[PDB]
């Protein structure tokens, strides 16, 4: 529904700090590592021991994406599978499932590029953010064999 506990969307790292997912030092550590590694603060922060669900959950709050409680519940369809292919889905990291409100529902494991494809499609589509473990398996759901 709705949540609010004096959170701050000032920065990705801060967003997690407000919730208390990572230690104050964890943020600085991941940040400093990004300057030497040049990787994503999120993926680099995970090294501290942060769960994927948390790293992705924050991305949805900062990127304003819609996170999926799960994948097993999702109901895939053939029509949606026509939008993107198995290999093509990996090209952008998105996978269709169905349509709602005259829009195309596509679950991708990359909210950062959500706008990249959203702008390329030039059409009304609902972009969700699901874990890499659930999003990967979803491929079998959206792309049923035979
Ligand atoms: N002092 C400080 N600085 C901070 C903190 N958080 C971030 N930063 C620095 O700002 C840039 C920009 O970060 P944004 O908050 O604009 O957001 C991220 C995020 O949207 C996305 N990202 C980051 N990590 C991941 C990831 O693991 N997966 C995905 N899908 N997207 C990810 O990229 C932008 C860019 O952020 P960067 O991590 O490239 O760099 C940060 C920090 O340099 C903070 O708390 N404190």
């Amino acid at each position: 529904g709705s949540s609010g506990e004096g959170q701050k969307d000032l920065k990705l790292g801060e967003l997690l700090l407000q919730k208390g997912w990572i230690s104050r030092e964890a943020l600085e550590e991941a940040l400093v590592e990004q300057e030497k590694t040049g990787d994503l603060l999120g993926r680099i922060l995970v090294r501290k021991g942060l769960p994927e669900e948390a790293l992705y959950r924050a991305l949805a709050e900062q990127k304003g994406l819609e996170f999926l409680e799960s994948t097993e519940g999702i109901v895939p369809d053939p029509s949606a599978a026509l939008l993107l292919l198995r290999s093509d889905a990996l090209r952008y990291g998105a996978v269709p499932i169905g349509f709602q409100n005259g829009e195309v529902e596509v679950v991708l494991s990359d909210p950062r590029h959500k706008e990249a494809v959203a702008q390329l499609l030039n059409r009304p589509a609902r972009f969700y953010l699901a874990l890499p473990q659930a999003w990967e398996e979803l491929f079998r759901r959206a792309y049923p064999q035979k």
